Parts: structure tokens; C-alpha cells; sequence
């Protein structure tokens, strides 16, 4: 309308709008206290309320973006506080809006939070609304790149645990499992919706639009190109605006989205009955997790229209994206088991060999092939997820992380210590989530879990760039970034870091931790000697970890740091004694 804020607190209603603009606050000023945050929204949303009463209350007609830009600004000490991006204040009305977002913290070095699960539950009966509002303002400022509207379908879940854990006597038991599958689910979300705006930012929106397609094609194989291409459109509009954070509006074109493809669902899916008949929050998320549906019966051969066809040149130059989005179209609904990113790696493969066989003379010879050319793409995938998960069955997660580890250090020797043993640490998770599932459906699982891995290595080492290698895989092509990273040979030209009792030295207190914390603290000390000594032997890293877990057995064994000491030296002395 006139007054978009007017037009978007009537479309989405009180209750979403004011979570929505505390998630975009968060998200932008990520190191505010929850108050103050709070005190904003209420403003803004007196203001929406002002507009949609008389819609010329000096200020209603301004863009969304001149409004929150104004209110953010008046936040005395973002400069003291939240820093340079007060510097941004400055500016006018496009440009301000895209400094501010430049300055989102994808680490933020803010605590992690521990569940208390009494404590909790009494500030939950004090104010849900209040209770709601905290969970958002946590996980949008730890998350700063999250889609707002699965921000909110997560609040109401959690609001939902503490209804039914609350009433219950022993409040742990109920709350602490319930949270912590929840948890897992929600850094999931971060780490998907953070590769799509990756994906915008450093790709482009044609990326992000051919992504769309895969994905949608697979899940609605029923759907005509046409069908597709309308919700590709619609859903590339949202994921744009909640990159780029205009979040009022991811909300309102989501549910817009939604709504459509309940009513349109003969003609997109047979399996989204169920949820299209609840809630709207439930019903959008429902509708992104639904079942892949049925490929339809007696779809023609690929070859036919893609490599057969005699008029494939005419066709592609006609309208290059056109058929290349044809491709993956009639690709995706083919093979519902292959991974989006194999699918999307099949396009541009195919996109070149078109380029070159469409300039050359006879290129029906040339492009005839092409599908046994790709067949190549399909295969060495397969050979990974075989292989890697063949060496998972033999050494567990732990064992699997532990030679995961040396084969990444040994790789990229230069990325922070840190970053190697997260991401080592999440490739070997990907043993335990995928591959113990049905043959069909492990490359999804795998190539997808691990392009959200490796894009989270990707964005933190953007930060700070060390290793040379890394930051040529991560921007030379999104699809091509897992494939690129398996392709990385020990690095021949690495002056090892130098022999250092600080980083070896384990103190007495290992002994005590929370495994997972004294997990990583032993995985952390791979990465240190992986570091010192690139050129080891695995049989000589069997011999030196076997060596350690005997002076981790024999000393937490014992009664004191004292041997801790005594005999942490020794080991040091044994270990470089070969190593």
C-alpha cells in the first residue's frame, strides 16, 4: 500500500511482526541486551499500530529500511558498543542498509548457553510472551543469518516443550532430551539457510534460482516446468529477502507461498494434504520437509530431448537458462537419490559441454556423448560415500573423526586448529547421520550434510584467510567445493609449525571434563602434531595415538596432575622420539 509498514503489520499480524522485527534487530545488533531490544520493538510496533489507524502519520510512507535503519541508529553506542558499525549511521537510505548487514558476526564470541531446566521453566510462567522473545533474541544473535519465519515455527515449538514439560514433577527429564533434539535441528537450519545466502552473495541469484529448481523438482516431480518455474520465482523472492534482511517481507511472500501451494496441490503434489490442513508457521515448514513424490510413470528418456535431439544448438542458444533449467528440471525428477549438488555439478557439466560442442562444427558427434561423460559425475560420489563409509564401519565416530583429522591437516596444514578439529568433527558426524541409512537415499544425506560443512569452513576462514588452497576451492564454485576439497593432495610446501610442549602438555582436569569437551581438547592435539610432523607415517600415528590414550588410561587411572607430569615429558620425549 502507501505505508508498507501498514501493509505488512495488517498481513502479519501483531504477534509475528513483533517477533519478526526483535529477530531483525538481534540479527543486526547482535551484542544488545535483550531489553533494549525490546524497548525498540515496542516502538516500532506503537508506530505500525499509529500507521494502520491513519495512514499519513508524518513517517508512515517511509521504506522499511528507512525505518528500522532510523530507530537502529538512535542506539547510542553502536559505536561504543556493537562498534563501526555506528560508522554506518552515516550514510543514506540503500547504502546504510547494506553496511549494517555487512557487519553480521557469523561467530559471534557470545557464551554458550546452557540449559537450566527449573530455572527456566519458572521464567516461562512468569510471561510467555517474554519467554518467547528470549529464545529469539538467543538464537538470531548466534545465528545471524537465519530465516526469520523458521525462527518463529521454532519459538512455538519451544513454547510447546515447556507447556507439557512445566506441568511435569521432574522437570529435566522431560525438557533437557526434548531441547537438546531441537537444538540439533535449529544449528541444521542456520547452517542450510547461511549455504543460501552464501550462495546469493558470492554466486549469484542464478545459484540460488538453480538450486531452487533442483530441489523443487525432486520433491514435485508432478509439477510441469511451468509449475516449477512459478514457485522457483517465489521461493528465490524469499530466500533473496531474508539474505538480504528485509525480514517483514521474507515473512509475508513466504506465507503468500505457502497459501499457494496449498490451493494449487493437485497439480504440485499428492503428499501435501496432511500439511496443508494445519497452522501457518507448521503448515510452511511442513511443506519444505515434505515427502518426495511419486517420479511419474512412463517419463520419456533424457537422451531423447537433451542429447539425441538433432536440434540441441538451435535450442540452447535460443534460451541458454531456459534449457539448462530444462535440464536440471527433467534431471531432478528423474533421480530423486542423487543429491541436489551432484544434480546442479550434472548442469554445469552439461552447460560446458554444450559451450564447446555448440561452437564446433558437427555437434550432434560431439553432444551425443555427453551423458556417458556425466555418468563420470554420478560415480565419483558414489565412490566416496562407498569408501569413506567402508573406513566409519571399521573405526567408529571417534576413530573416523580421529583419521579424518589427519587427512584434512595434512591437507590444508594452514587453517586455524580450531576450525580444522570443528569441521573434522562434523565430517565424521556425517558417518553417523548418513551412513547407516538405505543405499537410495546416502548420497543426499552425505553430499548434502557435507556442502553445509564445508561452506561453514568456507565462511570462517573468509575471516581470516591463512590457507591459499582453502580460499581457491571455497570461490571457485559452490557445487564444485566438496568435490575440489577430495581432490587436495598433502601439501608438499608446508614448514611445519615447531615443537612446543605449551600445546602437548596436557594438564590433569582432562580427566574430569564432559567428553565431548575432553573429546575435543585429545582431537586438538592431532591437529597440533599433524602440524609439527606433515610428514608421518599412518603407522607411525598408530604407534604415537596408541602411545597417548595409554598415558590419558594410566594417569586419570592414578591418584594426581603429579603423574600427569612427571610422565606427560616422556611421552613428549617418545613421541618426537620417531615422529
Amino acid at each position: 500500500g502507501k505505508s508498507e509498514i501498514a501493509h505488512r503489520f495488517k498481513d502479519l499480524g501483531e504477534e509475528h511482526f513483533k517477533g519478526l522485527v526483535l529477530i531483525a534487530f538481534s540479527q543486526y545488533l547482535q551484542q544488545c541486551p535483550f531489553d533494549e531490544h525490546v524497548k525498540l520493538v515496542n516502538e516500532l510496533t506503537e508506530f505500525a499500530k499509529t500507521c494502520v489507524a491513519d495512514e499519513s502519520h508524518a513517517g508512515c510512507e517511509k521504506s522499511l529500511h528507512t525505518l528500522f535503519g532510523d530507530e537502529l541508529c538512535k542506539v547510542a553506542s553502536l559505536r561504543e558498543t556493537v562498534g563501526d558499525m555506528a560508522d554506518c549511521c552515516e550514510k543514506q537510505e540503500p547504502e546504510r542498509n547494506e553496511c549494517f548487514l555487512s557487519h553480521k558476526d557469523d561467530s559471534p564470541d557470545l557464551p554458550k548457553l546452557k540449559p537450566d531446566p527449573n530455572t527456566l521453566c519458572d521464567e516461562f510462567k512468569a510471561d510467555e510472551k517474554k519467554f518467547w522473545g528470549k529464545y529469539l533474541y538467543e538464537i538470531a544473535r548466534r545465528h545471524p543469518y537465519f530465516y526469520a519465519p523458521e525462527l518463529l515455527y521454532y519459538a512455538n515449538k519451544y513454547n510447546g516443550v515447556f507447556q507439557e514439560c512445566c506441568q511435569a514433577e521432574d522437570k529435566g527429564a522431560c525438557v533437557l532430551p526434548k531441547i537438546e533434539t531441537m537444538r540439533e535441528k535449529v544449528l541444521v537450519s542456520s547452517a542450510r539457510q547461511r549455504l543460501r545466502c552464501a550462495s546469493i552473495q558470492k554466486f549469484g541469484e542464478r545459484a540460488l534460482k538453480a538450486w531452487s529448481v533442483a530441489r523443487l523438482s525432486q520433491k514435485f516431480p508432478k509439477a510441469e516446468f511451468v509449475e516449477v518455474t512459478k514457485l522457483v520465482t517465489e521461493l528465490t523472492k524469499v530466500h533473496k529477502e531474508c539474505c538480504h534482511g528485509d525480514l517483514l517481507e521474507c515473512a509475508d511472500d513466504r506465507a503468500d507461498l505457502a497459501k499457494y501451494i496449498c490451493d494449487n496441490q493437485d497439480t504440485i503434489s499428492s503428499k501435501l494434504k496432511e500439511c496443508c490442513d494445519k497452522p501457518l508457521l507448521e503448515k510452511s515448514h511442513c511443506i519444505a520437509e515434505v515427502e518426495k513424490d511419486a517420479v511419474p510413470e512412463n517419463l520419456p528418456p533424457l537422451t531423447a530431448d537433451f542429447a539425441e535431439d538433432k536440434d540441441v544448438c538451435k535450442n540452447y542458444q535460443e534460451a541458454k537458462d531456459a534449457f539448462i533449467g530444462s535440464f536440471l528440471y527433467e534431471y531432478s525428477r528423474r533421480h530423486p537419490e542423487y543429491a541436489v549438488s551432484v544434480l546442479l555439478r550434472l548442469a554445469k557439466e552439461y552447460e560446458a559441454t554444450l559451450e564447446e560442442c555448440c561452437a564446433k562444427d558437427d555437434p550432434h558427434a560431439c553432444y551425443s556423448t555427453v551423458f556417458d561423460k556425466l555418468k563420470h559425475l554420478v560415480d565419483e560420489p558414489q565412490n566416496l560415500v562407498k569408501q569413506n563409509c567402508d573406513q566409519f564401519e571399521k573405526l567408529g565416530e571417534y576413530g573416523f573423526q580421529n583419521a579424518l583429522v589427519v587427512r584434512y591437516t595434512r591437507k590444508v596444514p594452514q587453517v586455524s586448529s580450531p576450525t580444522l578439529v570443528e569441521v573434522s568433527r562434523s565430517l565424521g558426524k556425517v558417518g553417523t547421520r548418513c551412513c547407516t541409512k538405505p543405499e537410495s537415499e546416502r548420497m543426499p544425506c552425505t553430499e548434502d550434510y557435507l556442502s553445509l560443512i564445508l561452506n561453514r569452513l568456507c565462511v570462517l576462514h573468509e575471516k581470516t584467510p591463512v590457507s591459499e588452497k582453502v580460499t581457491k576451492c571455497c570461490t571457485e564454485s559452490l557445487v564444485n567445493r566438496r568435490p575440489c576439497f577430495s581432490a587436495l593432495t598433502p601439501d608438499e610446501t608446508y614448514v611445519p609449525k615447531a615443537a612446543d610442549e605449551k600445546l602437548f602438555t596436557f594438564h590433569a582436569d582432562i580427566c574430569t571434563a564432559a567428553d565431548t569437551a575432553k573429546q575435543i581438547k585429545k582431537q586438538t592435539a592431532s591437529v597440533e602434531l599433524l602440524k609439527h610432523k606433515p610428514k608421518a607415517t599412518e603407522e607411525q600415528l598408530k604407534t604415537v595415538m596408541e602411545n597417548f590414550v595409554a598415558f590419558v588410561d594410566k594417569c586419570c587411572a592414578a591418584d594426581d596432575k603429579e603423574a600427569c607430569f612427571a610422565v606427560e615429558g616422556p611421552k613428549l620425549v617418545v613421541s618426537t622420539q620417531t615422529a
